[PDB]
């Protein structure tokens, strides 16, 4: 499942929160790393978040806690990196919208020689706020329906 030195990368993490080393991660030292970090959350904001990952509601964050978490993390991270890069390929000219020239180029280009009433239709299909264009957020929710 993991070698010993994920282990011990995650351990090195897990102690930049867990200040006093007494195995837990409090909602304490959690705004600790939070403000360190340029982030004041309330005491109410730090408990959803300890109350998100705390499995067996103690009200702390111990390792497996962690280390379950961070393999989640992970592979979220994973997933989303792949959506990014494809978007930022989509969108030739790097200003966050995918116009329709853009798709129907690209499509093209991954084997698919579409008129502008195909790409104008799975644009259609796709837009959420009406531009005509695809947006990262659109882009997203489309590929993951
Ligand atoms: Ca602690
Ligand atoms: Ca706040
Ligand atoms: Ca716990
Ligand atoms: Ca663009
Ligand atoms: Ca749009």
């Amino acid at each position: 499942q993991l070698t010993e030195e994920q282990i011990a990368e995650f351990k090195e993490a897990f102690a930049l929160f867990d200040k006093d080393g007494d195995g837990t991660i409090t909602t304490k030292e959690l705004g600790t790393v939070m403000r360190s970090l340029g982030q004041n959350p309330t005491e109410a904001e730090l408990q959803d978040m300890i109350n998100e990952v705390d499995a067996d509601g103690n009200g702390t964050i111990d390792f497996p806690e962690f280390l379950s978490l961070m393999a989640r993390k992970m592979k979220e991270q994973d997933s989303e990196e792949e959506l990014i890069e494809a978007f930022k390929v989509f969108d030739r000219d790097g200003n966050g919208l995918i116009s329709a020239a853009e798709l129907r180029h690209v499509m093209t280009n991954l084997g698919e020689k579409l008129t502008d009433d195909e790409v104008d239709e799975m644009i259609r299909e796709a837009d959420i706020d009406g531009d005509g264009h695809i947006n990262y957020e659109e882009f997203v929710r489309m590929m993951v329906s």
